[PDB]
């Protein structure tokens, strides 16, 4: 029938109560699963939802039960992330005709970059040629923009790929998909199994393969899961990795922003930086060079999060000044600059979100008298401004600019990384009375950048920033449970999330559902055959474009009614959420 072999893959929505017992639940892939800690995010207050996030961040570093899926400590994920540093040696050795690549799109494109530039330093300070680079989905513009449309192409991945391998003799990729799912990577991942003497793939996510991605790629002929399974039989013979821990679901069903993008550095970080040390030690690397710099990890969540009650209060005042309709700043300097802009840009699709609402600053990249003319202007009784730095920094440029949006602003806190017995100049740093000092032990570092404190210290600021973004957010009544509902469908991934959250909340059955969301896409023209066959591009090209589509078709299918009708609903409701959460009772 028109429409089959389009939405063939989705499961039939349970019968009520049977939700579990009809598995369709054990199909959800684990990035895409509702986690059961954030039941009722949207009732925690902010101290709560500190609590539940920092315990979700802690599920990356949880092991093993007794039969279940590998994690990150488990020994099969050591053993491979072992071997893989191996593989990066070979090429360390011989550098002429080396490179090593990072893909992703998305975060995943984004923590690709951060990781490219420090392994691209550490060589820089040993007077190596730097073998390191990245590709993200839409080119480098994407790095720091919302572009989630540019994932769906698995040719414009080959093409970005083909472009950087030049006429490279050895090149290992590593593509990233939390999620196991972008055809931007799985085409890199295919392009390498077909010339094994040039390439090495290594595929990163927290999926099982049989939770990898199948349905059909427009521009391509296999899925994610098929590419998937294909490495995995390579490993065996070491010419393919796939580097595939399980960290639990997301705090946020589906943000794979968080602890997805922190697992993917944990993990890549953890990997290259023992292949390097390791090199030039004359040693192998060994599990146990491995888990020294994944417990440092685990300390650092500890940490980061033995701050909650300071991070909730940030929070407060970020829900405030949005609540309102006010402005937040995140000011930061070198890469926790860069953590910041990738934060508030994230901000946007994930909700719907001005790209004002949430910004980041680095010193997108306006320096201390150009930010001083430009932005301070803008500034409002209502507003939050949030630095980001170390002691580390030149704390100079730091006090002038606190000292000019105190003036203006007088919501300001700050994120300040440190050793211990630094301590924070001005006796009189009461511009900040309550600040959130974050203060690392000593460490054994060797490298002369001091590469263990960089992660340690992007990765906390990362968890506070995701956290912080995400819960003023929660606060402000905007999420369903732990589920976005409105979200903008912009690329194939959230078409099919948006349908799985209609099948959820209305309980009724996949055509039904399929039936109201192509509906409410192209509305005002009804279902045709030819929309209904049509490629999920086609829908996404559309859908992208409008507003309320996911909650408009979800109304249409609890009152059982037209996109007339639903329409005229919720326009003369109080809001969207309201509207929702009403029709849902
Ligand atoms: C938990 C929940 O039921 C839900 C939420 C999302 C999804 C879902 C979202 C996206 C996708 S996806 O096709 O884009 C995808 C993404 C990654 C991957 N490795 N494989 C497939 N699938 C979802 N559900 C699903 C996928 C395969 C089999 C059964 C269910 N399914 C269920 C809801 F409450 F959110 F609705
Ligand atoms: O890492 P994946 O599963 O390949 O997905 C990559 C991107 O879709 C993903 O990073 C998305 O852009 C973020 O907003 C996650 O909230």
């Amino acid at each position: 029938m028109p429409g089959t072999k389009r939405f063939q893959h989705v499961i039939e929505t349970p019968e009520p109560g049977k939700w579990e017992l009809s598995g369709y639940e054990a199909a959800v892939p684990i990035t895409e699963k509702s986690n059961p800690l954030t039941q009722d995010l949207d009732k925690a207050d902010a101290e709560n939802i500190v609590r539940l996030l920092g315990q979700c961040d802690a599920e990356i570093f949880q092991e093993e039960g007794q039969s279940t899926y590998q994690r990150l400590y488990s020994e099969s994920i050591l053993t491979t992330m072992v071997q893989v540093a191996g593989k990066v040696q070979e090429v360390l050795k011989e550098p002429d005709g080396g490179l090593v690549v990072l893909s992703g799109g998305g975060t995943s494109g984004r923590m690709a970059f951060l990781m490219s530039v420090s392994f691209n330093q550490l060589m820089k300070g040993l007077g190596q040629k730097p073998l390191y680079t990245y590709l993200i989905a839409g080119g480098d513009r994407s790095v720091v923009a919302s572009r989630e449309g540019t994932e769906d192409s698995a040719l414009h991945g080959i093409e970005e790929l083909k472009k950087v391998a030049a006429g490279k003799k050895r090149v290992i990729v590593i593509g990233i998909s939390v999620g196991l799912s972008a055809p931007f990577v799985a085409g890199q991942m295919d392009c390498c199994m077909n010339n094994t003497a040039v390439f090495l793939p290594v595929l990163v996510g927290f999926n099982p393969v049989s939770m990898a991605r199948n349905d059909p790629i427009e521009d391509w002929s296999s899925t994610f899961r098929q590419v998937a399974e294909r490495m995995q039989k390579m490993q065996e013979k070491q010419k393919a990795f796939v580097l595939n821990p399980a960290i639990g679901p997301e705090g946020l069903s589906g943000s794979s922003r968080m602890k997805g993008g922190s697992a993917t550095k944990i993990l890549l970080e953890t990997l290259l930086l023992a292949a390097h040390k390791t090199v030039d030690q004359g040693i192998a690397a060994s599990q146990r060079c491995l888990l020294e710099i994944l417990r440092t990890f685990e300390r650092a969540h500890q940490v980061t999060y033995s701050q909650s009650p300071k991070i909730a209060t940030l929070m407060k005042s970020v829900s405030t000044s949005l609540e309102k309709k006010g402005h937040v700043y995140l000011v930061g300097w070198q890469t926790l600059g860069i953590i910041a802009i990738m934060d508030g840009v994230e901000c946007i699709h994930t909700f719907g979100a001005d790209f004002r609402d949430v910004r980041g600053f680095l010193i997108f990249t306006f320096s201390q008298e150009d930010f001083l003319t430009s932005i301070l202007p803008s500034l409002t009784e209502i507003d939050t401004v949030v630095f980001i730095f170390t002691l580390d920094d030149n704390l100079t440029e730091v006090q002038t600019i606190v000292e000019q949006v105190k003036e203006k602003t007088n919501h300001i806190q700050a994120l300040a990384h440190s050793t211990v017995g630094q301590t924070l100049p001005i006796p009189l740093k009461k511009l900040f009375p309550s600040i959130i000092s974050i203060t690392w032990p000593l460490l054994f570092f060797e490298y002369e950048g001091n590469f263990i404190q960089k992660f340690q210290r992007e990765l906390s600021t990362k968890w506070v920033l995701n956290t912080v973004s995400t819960g003023a957010h929660v606060l402000l009544g905007k999420i369903l449970q732990n589920h976005m509902l409105d979200l903008r469908i912009s690329n194939s991934k959230l078409f099919w999330r948006a349908l799985a959250m209609l099948q959820r909340f209305s309980g009724q059955s996949k055509a039904r559902c399929i039936e109201s969301l192509l509906r409410a896409i192209h509305f005002p023209q009804p279902l045709s055959d030819d929309i209904r066959a049509a490629p999920i591009s086609c829908h996404v090209q559309v859908a992208h474009e409008k507003e309320q589509v996911i909650p408009i078709a979800l109304l249409s299918l609890l009152f059982r009614c037209s996109i007339t009708e639903a329409q005229a609903h919720l326009a003369a409701a109080p809001s969207v959420c309201e509207a929702v959460r009403s029709a849902l009772a």
